[PDB]
């Protein structure tokens, strides 16, 4: 792993301190050759969880293009998932345009949708 | 005024429905050979209270180049101000980068100084 990287079970990760919209943050990813977080386990889950701590933060799951799909071309309907219960809702009334395109990690560590503009802090992996 | 702007005191007004950054609402508007909007009397304030209503809404005022500014270059000092209480604060705290640099209406019409990349809904003004 890269200086300021984190090993875990065979994956690198990178801990953002600062925000990004999901589109921003998937670049950044893509520049460092990784890709957000793709959380397939409750063991990943939890070192995410305890690496993030109670903060909403972009990973790599999304519905931009009509289903949901994880970044890296794992599968989402085989894969795991921990979203908070009544979510994903797509939710329209932020009115901010659309409903809600982008998964992040929410302050319980539970997956919510969200707009996919607003700034939250992100995470990185790669695999070794 | 174009179509779907309002008049209103010799200027015209465009109310967005959808939400963007700070810098992309100012692009929008310049665009249009506008500017995000000024608010220079509690009359104006009264006036875009009404058409925006208790939403969170970016103005033509910031601080990202050191001072407070109005976008159009009028003077801020000697101008209309109505910030909450205890804004503006320039809070870090929000843990996304930085401090708070651009400023919007907020639910009660009073103003607060907010993270720039926030989608929030934003006006755009013209002078007749
Ligand atoms: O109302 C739909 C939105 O809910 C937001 O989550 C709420 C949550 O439902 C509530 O129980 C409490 O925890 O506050 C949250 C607001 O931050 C979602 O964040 C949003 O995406 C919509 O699903
Ligand atoms: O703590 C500094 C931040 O306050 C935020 O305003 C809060 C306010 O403190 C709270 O009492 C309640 O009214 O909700 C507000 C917004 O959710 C500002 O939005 C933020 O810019 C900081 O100044
Ligand atoms: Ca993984
Ligand atoms: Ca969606
Ligand atoms: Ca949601
Ligand atoms: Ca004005
Ligand atoms: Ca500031
Ligand atoms: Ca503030
Ligand atoms: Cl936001």
């Amino acid at each position: 792993c890269p200086v300021n990287w984190v090993e875990h079970e065979r994956s690198c990760y990178w801990f953002s301190r600062s925000g990004k919209a999901w589109a921003d943050a998937d670049n950044y990813c893509r520049l460092e050759d990784a890709h957000l977080v793709v959380v397939t386990s409750w063991e990943e889950q939890k070192f995410v969880q305890h690496h993030i701590g109670p903060v909403n933060t972009w990973m790599g799951l999304h519905d931009q293009n009509g289903p949901w799909k994880w970044v890296d071309g794992t599968d989402y309907e085989t894969g795991f998932k921990n979203w908070r219960p009544e979510q994903p809702d797509d939710w329209y009334g932020h009115g901010l345009g659309g409903g809600e395109d982008c998964a992040h990690f929410t302050d319980d560590g539970r997956w919510n949708d969200d707009v996919c503009q607003r700034p939250y802090r992100w995470v990185c992996e790669t695999e070794l």
